[PDB]
């Protein structure tokens, strides 16, 4: 798969319990942004 998505951290909180790197990692992954920053 194409890869889109910058290695910059900048990470956020997916629903899915997961911290995705930045937005695009997220978005790019369908899942629902729960809250900024890591996943505690
Ligand atoms: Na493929
Ligand atoms: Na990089
Ligand atoms: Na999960
Ligand atoms: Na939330």
């Amino acid at each position: 798969e194409a890869a889109v998505c910058t290695t910059e951290w900048d990470p956020v909180c997916g629903k899915d319990g997961k911290t995705y790197s930045n937005l695009c990692w997220l978005n790019e992954a369908g899942v629902g942004l729960d809250h900024e920053g890591e996943c505690l």
